[PDB]
């Protein structure tokens, strides 16, 4: 093994000289200079600052205009909520430990900061599903309406729950990472009191490979078979943008869980965590940009 | 003296511990925790992240809209390439020295952070008493065109150049303050191969007192003696306070250390005000968004 496991965490960095130190005591300042975590916090105070607004205020727009009642309306309404829950239950715990180089709340801080980014992702992923449906029902015609758009919304939460929730519980659990100023999923030690190894499998075939098959199937059928148009080509690049926001991250993490002990260091896993962490505001940009009709009602009620 | 005098800065620490290091050499940990830092930092960060956009499209709408060449408008536009002049030259430095925790740039980096930071600021002062006179002229009746407001933007740049160039090239100096990661004029020591008790005089009152002096002149005029005037108004009324909002505190203790030099205080009582005073650089073209219909309105069709 090529670093230092303790009790709750796995550092990247062997303790061969002795100066390794729990990210849950004091600042990690031996495996990173300090202005690389203030680049990381500078990073956090944008995604915050930015998140809160852009996310509220597709909250508030779409609550006031009740022509905004389509099944991609309640999709992204979910998300600006869910996105509200990531950058205040986690995203915070990010900025504050990011500042100090250590998660000063403890096991705590790493469980909100793991537990709502997990959620929160999830949330967009299981969306997805429910637009792949969507489309795949209104183009392919093989109607879906507002109740089925609130029950996908439920839907969303409930799949979300049941891959962020059991870590919090006893069924695996969330670790500190990279430069351990983020946390996530222990792909790093067996740890059989939690049962770490059939959480991660049971995590990238029911809450990764599963939802991309059905997202895929359903895009295979609108490919090989103007308002509609409109909301198609959206739900398209929202599918890319959460690829592009996700991949780096799965692959690592993927890498990580079949070369556990191999040697890697802070800065493998902390790009991917921390460029995972814009899944809390790219979702609203792509309607602003690809929804006429939220654009405008935006303007209206913004001015 | 209670703080530590350098060849080139002033540290408000005292050294009878020999803990002292100075600004320009190594992180200036030992009189502030890391975390300290990294808040100036990410507080910068976001600063830069706005800064540019909102006047960028600021600049671009005007440029892109011939309807808009009122006097309002020409200063705002200078404004905004101030407030970018702000932002890459000067901002981007504080940005890197937070990061550090000290000006890794050396004194080079802390000119040009002083320099951009007092040209802007001096730049909006000055743009100030252009609007105050043109008001008095509108609204008083006792023509302001477009020569004149014209005149009046190259008049602020003649204005603030007079104030910030000086300290680049040996009258006074510019020199880190607070926890030492921005820099502004020497208030703190003699230093009399600059001269630089000459130069807080004259920046004090060629470029605070008398610009007040004007606009607040030029103030009462109109208020002891249509609906498009009232609204240009209003907004130079909102400009003049969100003025001294920012700049009077900084103002206030810089004056204060300049009669108070080698006294009893720390890095924080002159971070705050530093920093404070370099939003500067973003709430002008906010207000102008607020609080002009038709530049909102020319906004929205180009964004849209
Ligand atoms: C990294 O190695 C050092 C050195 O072995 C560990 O520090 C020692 O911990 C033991 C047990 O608490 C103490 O008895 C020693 O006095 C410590 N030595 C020093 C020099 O502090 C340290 O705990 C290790 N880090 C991790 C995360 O395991
Ligand atoms: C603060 O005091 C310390 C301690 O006297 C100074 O450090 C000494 O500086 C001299 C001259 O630069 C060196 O010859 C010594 O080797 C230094 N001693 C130690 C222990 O480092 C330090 O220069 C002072 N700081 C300032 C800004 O004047
Ligand atoms: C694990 C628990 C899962 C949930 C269990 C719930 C209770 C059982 C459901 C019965 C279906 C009864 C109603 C079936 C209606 C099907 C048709 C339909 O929904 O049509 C809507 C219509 O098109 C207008 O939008
Ligand atoms: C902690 C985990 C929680 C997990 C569970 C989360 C469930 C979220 C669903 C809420 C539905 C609320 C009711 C919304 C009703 C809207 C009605 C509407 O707008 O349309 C009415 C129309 O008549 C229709 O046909
Ligand atoms: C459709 C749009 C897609 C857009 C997104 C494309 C992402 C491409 C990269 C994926 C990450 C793959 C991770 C693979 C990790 C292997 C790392 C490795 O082998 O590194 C060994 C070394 O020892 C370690 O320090
Ligand atoms: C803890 C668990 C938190 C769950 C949060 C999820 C909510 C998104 C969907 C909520 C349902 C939205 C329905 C539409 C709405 O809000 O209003 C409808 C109507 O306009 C009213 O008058
Ligand atoms: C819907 C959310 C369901 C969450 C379930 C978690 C079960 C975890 C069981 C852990 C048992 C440890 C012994
Ligand atoms: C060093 C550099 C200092 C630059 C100072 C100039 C400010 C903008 C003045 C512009 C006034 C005229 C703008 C005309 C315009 O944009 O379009 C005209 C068609
Ligand atoms: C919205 C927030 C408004 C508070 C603005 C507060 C502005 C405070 C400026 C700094 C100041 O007054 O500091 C003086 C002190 O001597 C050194 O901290
Ligand atoms: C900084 C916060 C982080 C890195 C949070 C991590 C969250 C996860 C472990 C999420 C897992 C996944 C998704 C939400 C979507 C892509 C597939 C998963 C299972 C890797
Ligand atoms: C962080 C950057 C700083 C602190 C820049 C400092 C700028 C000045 C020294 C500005 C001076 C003034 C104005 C521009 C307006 C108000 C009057 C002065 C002289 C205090
Ligand atoms: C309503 O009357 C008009 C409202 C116009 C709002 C436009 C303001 C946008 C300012 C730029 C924001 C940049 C933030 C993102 C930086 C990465
Ligand atoms: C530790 O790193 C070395 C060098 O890459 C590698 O040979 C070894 O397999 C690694 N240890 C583990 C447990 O993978
Ligand atoms: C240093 O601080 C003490 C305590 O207030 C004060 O008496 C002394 O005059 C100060 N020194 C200078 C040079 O101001
Ligand atoms: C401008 C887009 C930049 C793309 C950044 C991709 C982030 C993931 C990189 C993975 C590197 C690593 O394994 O540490």
């Amino acid at each position: 093994m090529n670093g230092t496991e303790g009790p709750n965490f796995y550092v990247p960095f062997s303790n061969k000289t002795g100066v390794v130190r729990s990210p849950f005591e004091a600042p990690q300042y031996y495996l990173a200079e300090p202005w690389q975590f203030s680049m990381l916090a500078a990073y956090m105070f944008l995604l915050i600052m930015l998140g809160f607004p852009i996310n509220f205020l597709t909250l508030y727009v779409t609550v006031q205009h009740k022509k905004l009642r389509t099944p991609l309306n309640y999709i992204l309404l979910n998300l600006a909520v869910a996105d509200l829950f990531m950058v205040f239950g986690g995203f915070t715990t990010t900025l504050y430990t990011s500042l100090h180089g250590y998660f000063v709340f403890g096991p705590t801080g790493c469980n909100l900061e793991g537990f709502f980014a997990t959620l929160g992702g999830e949330i967009a992923l299981w969306s997805l599903v429910v637009l792949a449906i969507e489309r795949y029902v209104v183009v392919c015609k093989p109607r879906f309406g507002e109740n089925h758009a609130i029950m996908g919304v439920a839907f969303t939460w409930v799949m979300a729950l049941a891959c962020a929730a059991p870590p919090l519980v006893g069924w695996s659990r969330y670790i500190p990472e990279g430069m351990q100023c983020s946390c996530g999923i222990d792909y790093y030690t067996p740890h059989e009191e939690t049962n770490n190894e059939s959480f991660v499998i049971y995590m990238f075939v029911v809450h990764f490979i599963i939802p991309l098959i059905v997202i895929f199937f359903c895009y295979g059928q609108l490919v090989f078979t103007k308002a509609e148009k409109e909301v198609t080509r959206m739900v398209i690049i929202m599918v890319i943008a959460f690829l592009i926001c996700w991949l780096p991250y799965a692959g690592v993490a993927f890498y990580i869980f079949t070369h556990q002990g191999s040697d890697f260091g802070p800065i493998f896993m902390t790009i991917p965590a921390f460029f995972a962490k814009t899944s809390a505001v790219y979702n609203p940009v792509i309607y602003i940009m690809m929804n006429k009709q939220f654009r405008n009602c935006m303007v209206t009620t913004l001015c």
